[PDB]
């Protein structure tokens, strides 16, 4: 290659943190096939863009106005305070109105047509054909009650963009040959042996094991394990699954390769380890650590193409309105898979249907492909997101199937594609080869919109940081996307990186210069501000695009309000300039530089938090949830957004009655009220408190992480509720304490009006999340599997069924909860005193 072209894949790996060229842990070729893979989808894609619109990246939807931003509207008159300038000129505007027609409106109400406008302090343009109704900006104006604020300037310049040219029917048997570790502690007698799966979909078609022996450094066996299936009923994607157990380690292989070649020859596999049903247990990736790890020695030696009667058809009927997590019985597969072409006329039975075939045998496969080919029903079924990513989760590892599933996601608008890209990146995990359709799709839609392709890049990034199992896969997605995002956003991703790698460093060094178990000193806070002035000068970048709100544009430091906070884990308060001179207010964009909590499971939980709000938007109720920004950047440590004018509900306590411990129920309303202007902020205040607390029951109770300590819990001046520091998981179902409902007008046994407005809000709100169950459920399942260190299976999934009281009518359902609020009442501070024990 010529010499530019190895600096710029030098300039991609500190982009990605990971080299794609590197090949110290492959045992093929599929991540270098891959990468020449995606070549193609990345330039139709290219292609296709137009480069306006790509540029300036209009934030949109297609969804109705709700109900509480209609009313919101007096007289069918939408405000919208245009500056240039030092000047500004407020204008009447129809919710119908094109960003086009109120900019011809503003020139005539004058008495060169190459003008664009952009909300003032941020990256966010109003244009193209859409009502101004329809702006995702103009609908958060009209939700918070802010004012339209836009500057009249030129659009960006697409060239900016521009992309860099590019340049036997035998019965199948494996030999175990023996496990091989280097070193093992001379104590205890343990005994060991080899557990051989074949797995597809998580399902298990057939399994040999080895007899024990003791375990020693090296355990030899040398024998054939003889499987029944034979080697023409292989699926594409089975896995030959090995596991040592005295669980202790696991690794995968893939029978069938990239190019539909069956795996032969001799294969050294080094391990992965069980920490003292999981995502990471998938993967087909080995332990790089070749040096220390446990590895398995085996011999592989053994190619593809090229009416119901009543009473049946409502017990089959039965099958399919149970829930995701139910477990299907035989008798319930064949009765699926026998009257497959009845279960093709149910989209919400295809899930159920394909745990159904048997894809241990190949004459069933081709039925089930068959069957696959009339597919009018499903083609032509409404978008139903939950039903869709059931068919992308762990047990699915057909090709076909999963394909069928990226397809209905193709219709997905770039405001949904937003809602579900954290978990759509997630399920790539689950797929048996790097590349894939689902791969494809997301870096096609990342692309296409700047905005997604912006938490796309941060996504991935996230993983390549701190997974070994899919760091290899992840890094070619992203190289495929840097080579065609644009030289723009290359050179924007560029000072993020330069920058958030530099806070990293300097969080890690804090972090280490204090601890835990004492208090933070003037000495520490002297070292981070010594530390962040040698970053400044010199060299940190000029500015950068804050990564959880790419709108926003920080700039220089503030070092005087830069400090360490009081918590345990000594997370850095960092507070930049804004870089954007258009801003109305002088404020600050405030960051949170955390080690060390696992920051992806913040992530995948305020992720949740936001599709609930979209949930309770269909159906015209706003919670008032607030899901802060969040981004894991590496292995326990990450970036937080922070909210102004904040504080957790411990230091309320606390500021009035000092490190305990003997909480008191007044101090919340007494803070509101010294922190409200007005006696009317004060009051809609106390509004937005019931309308949040009652988001954050609900929300907090279905994901079951309701019962918290309150150091855990904020709450903003303006009287917004919201819960923080997800990285960590008598009892309570949620967190409604007497200082909560003090708040409320209640004490003790007597309702009050807000207490009343509190449980309909709740009640509500939960009936409205019931009709979600199968997707609430599908998100819940996958969060385990992708975020949390180990998960049960059939059980830890299991909570959110009864958390949804699922197979329960509305009322049952009503009183359910209403008996959940009675619980927090009768149970008052104990479970909080309980917590602030456990935290002494
Ligand atoms: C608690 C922290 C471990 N954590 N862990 C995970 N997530 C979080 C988190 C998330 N958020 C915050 N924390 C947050 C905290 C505060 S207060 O703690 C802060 C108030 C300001 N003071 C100064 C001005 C420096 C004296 C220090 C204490 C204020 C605003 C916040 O933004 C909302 C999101």
């Amino acid at each position: 290659m010529s010499e530019e072209s190895q600096a710029f894949q030098r300039q991609l790996t500190a982009l990605i943190g990971y080299d794609v060229t590197d090949v110290s842990n492959v045992h093929d070729d599929e991540l270098e096939f891959t990468r020449r893979g995606l070549v193609t989808p990345r330039m139709a894609e290219v292609a296709s863009r137009d480069p306006k619109l790509y540029a300036m990246h209009p934030w949109v939807t297609s969804k109705p106005l709700p109900e509480y931003l209609w009313k919101k509207i007096a007289n069918n008159c939408i405000f919208i305070v245009i500056h240039r300038s030092t000047t500004s000129q407020t204008i009447k505007v129809s919710p119908d109105d094109t960003p086009g027609a109120i900019l011809q409106s503003f020139f005539t109400k004058m008495a060169e047509q190459d003008f664009v406008l952009r909300v003032c302090g941020r990256d966010e343009y109003l244009v193209g054909e859409t009502p101004i109704k329809n702006f995702q900006w103009v609908r958060h104006c009209l939700k918070n009650g802010e004012e339209i604020h836009v500057v009249l300037d030129t659009p960006p310049d697409p060239a900016l963009d521009e992309v860099r040219k590019e340049e036997c029917d035998r019965k199948f048997r494996v030999k175990i040959r023996g496990i091989d570790i280097p070193v093992l502690p001379r104590n205890t007698d343990l005994t060991v042996f080899v557990e051989a799966n074949i797995q597809h979909g998580q399902q298990v078609l057939c399994q040999r094991r080895t007899s024990p022996k003791p375990f020693t450094e090296e355990v030899l066996w040398n024998v054939w394990l003889e499987f029944s299936i034979k080697i023409k009923d292989l699926p594409k994607g089975a896995l030959l699954n090995l596991q040592i157990y005295c669980l202790l380690y696991y690794v995968n292989l893939l029978l069938i390769d990239h190019r539909f070649l069956l795996r032969r020859g001799e294969y050294v596999l080094h391990m992965w380890q069980i920490s003292g049903f999981n995502a990471d247990k998938l993967t087909s990736a080995t332990n790089p650590d070749k040096e220390n790890s446990m590895s398995i020695s085996i011999l592989l030696d053994n190619h593809p193409i090229a009416e119901m009667p009543n009473q049946l058809r409502k017990q089959l009927e039965a099958i399919i309105a149970t829930d995701p997590l139910n477990p299907l019985t035989a008798e319930d597969k064949e009765l699926l898979w026998h009257f497959r072409y009845e279960s093709l006329k149910h989209p919400k039975a295809y899930p159920k249907l394909f745990s159904s075939v048997k894809w241990g045998q190949q004459e069933i496969v081709a039925k089930t492909y068959q069957l696959l080919a009339r597919r009018e029903v499903w083609d032509q079924s409404a978008l139903d997101v939950g039903l869709t990513m059931q068919l992308l989760d762990c047990n699915f590892s057909d090709e076909n199937v999963r394909a069928i599933a990226v397809q209905k996601l193709e219709s997905l608008e770039d405001d949904d594609v937003l809602h579900y890209l954290l978990q759509l990146v997630q399920a790539v995990k689950f797929e048996p080869y790097h590349d894939s359709a689902l791969a494809r799709f997301l870096l096609k839609r990342g692309l296409r919109n700047k905005r997604i392709g912006h938490f796309l890049f941060w996504f991935l990034r996230s993983e390549i940081a701190q997974s070994r199992h899919y760091q290899q896969r992840f890094a070619v997605i992203l190289e495929a996307y840097l080579r065609g995002c644009g030289t723009a956003m290359l050179h924007d991703f560029t000072q993020q990186v330069q920058v958030i790698e530099m806070l990293q460093k300097v969080t890690l060094d804090i972090k280490s210069l204090s601890a835990e178990k004492y208090d933070v000193s003037s000495q520490v806070i002297s070292q981070l501000k010594q530390k962040l002035e040698n970053l400044q000068n010199s060299q940190l970048p000029e500015s950068f695009r804050v990564p959880y709100d790419p709108g926003l544009k920080a700039g220089a430091l503030a070092i005087e309000k830069c400090t360490v906070m009081a918590s345990k884990k000594k997370p850095l308060w960092l507070e930049f300039k804004c870089a954007d001179p258009t801003a109305l207010s002088n404020e600050t964009i405030g960051i949170i530089f955390k080690h060390g909590d696992d920051l992806r499971q913040d992530m995948l939980i305020l992720q949740i938090l936001r599709i609930m709000e979209s949930i309770w938007e269909t159906e015209s109720l706003d919670l008032c949830l607030l899901p802060y920004g969040c981004i894991s950047t590496g292995d326990k440590i990450g970036m937080i957004e922070i909210v102004k004018d904040a504080t957790t509900i411990a230091k309320i306590q606390q500021s009035t009655v000092g490190n305990t411990g003997a909480f008191k129920d007044e101090v919340l309303n007494h803070w509101l009220k010294e922190k409200s202007p007005t006696e009317e902020k004060f009051q809609a205040a106390v509004e937005r408190f019931v309308y949040s607390c009652a988001g954050y029951c609900v929300a907090t109770f279905v994901l079951g992480i309701g019962d918290r300590h309150n150091d855990n819990i904020m709450i903003t001046e303006t009287g917004n509720l919201f819960h923080i520091d997800f990285g960590h998981i008598e009892r309570v179902p949620f967190v409604l304490t007497p200082d909560f409902l003090f708040v409320m007008g209640t004490s003790g046994k007597k309702t009050s009006p807000h207490f009343q407005k509190f449980q309909d809000i709740c009640v509500k709100a939960y009936l409205a999340l019931r009709h979600h169950t199968n997707l609430l459920i599908i998100l819940f399942s996958m969060m385990l599997m992708t975020g949390m260190p180990q998960l049960t299976s059939k059980e830890d999934i299991e909570y959110i069924r009864d958390a949804l009281t699922v197979g329960k009518n509305e009322e049952d359902a009503k009183k359910y909860f209403l008996d959940q609020i009675e619980v927090c009442r009768d149970k008052g501070w104990t479970v909080q005193f309980n917590w602030f024990l456990h935290l002494v």
